[PDB]
């Protein structure tokens, strides 16, 4: 392998420079099914790599797991292997009582509640989507007829205290959350999310591009239609290369 | 009789505008408000100049800065109260990239936060983004023209000289995490230094209003009337 | 013709002059210069307004800074490149303690660093404190005016909304950090919110310049009931005993 | 189907296991289950892979956590809500000490926090300490096997990369606070890197619960089976 | 002479390398005169220095003072003259409802609500006591047979504010110790303390050796004899 | 008695308002026989405090011990005793080449190196001498003809890391220490201290009239009469 954890080689991506990377290994062969040629790479821990062929160019599908530490090692040994571009593609729980389950999140922004991030690129320093792929990802979701936002995300380290959730085992949150959710509400932000801090510090302070989007399967406030997030992500990738 | 405490305005002068052009010198709003409609003066109170004029029969408000993110933020907040939604930031910059020219013109998506007035608004986590929409119709704008368009991150500082890095100053001297930082900035892609758009962009995205910030470039550091002006103007006809 | 990039204005025009009165507002520039010798209009550009007078023979400057810390780190920067070595501030402000009245003058000490443009010169643990001499300057010449005087801390915010904990905005929302600031200010004998002396105090204090500031108070929001002008005359005053 | 949303497990499938042992990888969970009496495969969702055993008599889990503090977080609080209460990490590490060679073993007192997570249970103030009870049984299940032991800090960084000072990188950039950083934890006595202890440490001892890290050392930067032995050991004296 | 402010030599110690340290300098002498041939050395200041023997080897008794400042004056001088291993002994007020008065307190870590700790090494890093001087404090605790309590100190740099006390002048304390006191004991903290902070974050970022023990005196949650005996009991099995 | 550490009653004072706080306990007895009827109060640990009188006027003199911990204790309960005065004599270094032994030094403000100013107000807020106690403290230096120096001094809480120096055990200072005294010299800084930044913030956050005076003995970039003089001087014109 010419890299550390994913178990890959350069001659394994065949020139391919755009990558989709999911959470979850186990949708990582479903993405790749719709494009060309898909084929199974390696798979190594929460890293789960397929290849696919858009307009005969190739491209990469890749896991990066739970986190910014674990997503962290899978852009950087992509990077490494001739990978610039990065779509981003999860299934997120809004905030926002205007937001449905089934609609579309196209982040251009994170809000940086996770610690991988600042091994990057100092707190004040912006996790900012590539314009490109935002720009691509919000036509892919007109395409398919999604009902999109496009916004802001906020990205924590945690899936408990941090997205302020009480029915834990001790039901303490620490201070500066605890009453945090209604800030990022009356800020704006769309959802909670774990790994878009993390990605989007590294691609905007290195050269390289990223972009997100998300399929709302729940939200917290109001207490399986269609998966129009996949689609997009593959129409996006289609106009980015 | 005024609304506003600073700007000398009330609602009813606006004439149901919900967009602002704003440049940073008062002198510069005459200048825009009459390259559109019926440019009517309203108001001239300090480094807050506004104007009124009109886009395919939609008032249109423009109004000046200042320089810096306090004096900002007072207009953007009084704007804010008398209706404007829609907020776009017209101005001039210094890039640090050696590859931008003087007479480009430059998009900004996000800000580095190297301000104060931004985090009375967001805490540092909270991104100091563009609004999507506002960021599109000004890069389609530019296009039009045919300016040449870099589109990225700047950084907004709260001084002109240590914050950017200057070191030909009086005590020749920068404080110790600003030392080195202008490199910093030029390996993170960032583009350029600018003094506004963080407390501006931070402010907006945190409080439902729309953001777009455009620059021409006038100086390059690394080798140490115009587009911008009709790009921003051409954007605000397609945002409303 | 210009020696440095804002103010529009070259060394010669200083004629030798190292004291500044620096106000606000670009309007004010005029008023205090007439009250000394052979008043000159020097350059106006954007906020910054410049005027020389003499004191007692020698020379002086009136240069207006804006609104907020960063304008008022150019104006100071560069009349420190153009010789200015003591700077005298002069404003209106408000007051948050009952025992302040309007018409009252406030000489502050040290600021509350509220704003970012103070670190941009020195840590934050470094302290926003005025210049001894200039700030006994002010007291005596409060004193020679015969003001109602009180000496303490100013809270230097960067916003004059939710930095001073205002509610009436847009949002009707004050960051978390802000919540309750105001009262824990007073509390700590904080006089009053203002938005620049954190950033002149703490780069003159940083930088070799001498800094003091006064005020004259024109409101205030813990009080209702119903001339002065002896900010004007104090500022005047103190500069001919520091040049 | 399940009480927790990650892990896909139920309580009684615990047995009424209280302590557990977490690896980082699971594809080693099956093998140390197997070092004890009646090894069952429990569930295994994501990163998350779960199995039980028998200790002494005592129901034991094994539970993989996955790469990050993050991951971790999400297993250690599903598995307290199951109703374990003592965690033991296992694991390989490298070295920044050179006294320290490859086939030692290490156990971690407390931990640098590097990390972002640790930081959403307890403020940095706080101290990333291992419990003195799991620590105490780590250390005298290293000298029952012959080990070489070293007792000490560890500095836990969210990256693999810049937070471990490594310029093998594409873009070969390392952040300001980064650049020297690695002399600095060798300055005072940090033993190694590793990627999740400032997490688990700092949630454990900030909310009533026990924790301890022994870790095997298989590469030291600096120059040119024992772990597993000792975990389940000191397992035994934390029933 | 070699040193500043204790005023002593490396010939003072006679070879010494331990140090018995408590806060009060008129409780140095009762420490030192509970061990072979007790003489008084300096007394400069808050820093009262004695020397005693133990199992025929020189000891040191010397006194820190209140707060981390003074503190890491009297270590640092200490290790200057050649000491290695610091032992804190001390009086506390614990902030558990479970702890009474006359129990035993062993600390691991310390909650860092100091400032002197942060010019050794930054906030990231731990306050953790050395595990063989741990260990030697509770072996010492059981062996005197006390009730023993271990884990967690919040060492704050103010007897008031910082311990949350609004019986004062101001009869106000600083917002983020408004309600800190209910959170440290959610988190478990044993108790409040003024110098284990910066003593630990010193000796573990320069390669010494620090321990804590403490007898409570009072419970402010609820309605020297055994630590003195523990620390000398501890320091016997140190050297 | 009426209070904890200090053990003075209010009457213990005699309606004393304002307190001369030495560092040193030795120096409270000498300092107070320059004014009129000296009697001794009480002597705790680190506080050694005696009631003089100025001009029929009782006064106190109290130790404060060294650093800010131990002076957050004697400030509050003096205040609680009803001190509303608090001027400081001390002893000190110059990293000034300009500023020469001998030379007296007037602070009008603290750079807060320390830990306990921050249990009283937050670090944007200055640690600033209250200015008639200032004024009074300057016009003393004159009528005595000492040459004075008014400025800001560094209040470090290490005698050693945060005065940057490297002639210590570890020979090494932490990195944000690294190059601070060059650039403290390079703001007009005048010297290092350690209880300044805790008294000042302490004060002028609750009420209190605070000043600083100090003599200098040594200077780093290279008679005792004054100082004390000016302060009982001072005082005089105070009450």
């Amino acid at each position: 392998s010419d890299v550390f954890h994913l178990g890959l080689t350069k001659n394994d991506l065949q020139g391919a420079t755009l990558a989709i990377v999911p959470g979850d290994p186990q949708r990582v062969e479903k993405i790749a099914k719709l494009m060309d040629n898909p084929v199974h790479l390696a798979s190594h821990r929460e890293f789960t790599s397929w290849r696919a062929e858009l307009d005969g160019k190739a491209v990469i599908v890749c896991s990066t797991g739970i986190g910014g530490p674990s997503t962290s090692i899978a852009v950087e040994e992509l990077a490494q292997l001739g990978v610039r571009t990065f779509l981003r593609i999860g299934t997120t729980g809004a905030i926002q009582p205007h937001i449905n389950v089934g609609d579309v999140l196209v982040t251009t922004a994170a809000v940086r509640l996770d610690g991988a991030s600042l091994h990057f690129a100092p707190m004040e320093f912006p996790a900012v989507a590539d314009f490109s792929c935002t720009t691509a990802l919000v036509n892919a979701a007109k395409s398919v007829g999604a009902t999109t936002h496009i916004g802001i995300t906020a990205s924590s380290d945690t899936f408990y205290p941090g997205q302020e959730r009480y029915d834990t085992f001790s039901g303490r949150v620490v201070r500066h959350f605890k009453g945090s959710m209604e800030e990022w509400q009356s800020m704006g932000v769309m959802n909670y999310e774990m790994e878009s801090a993390t990605l989007l510090t590294m691609c905007a302070s290195q050269g390289l591009r990223a972009g997100m989007v998300a399929g709302v399967i729940v939200n917290r406030t109001q207490q399986a239609t269609e998966s129009h997030a996949v689609k997009i992500v593959v129409e996006a990738a289609r106009h980015l290369l």
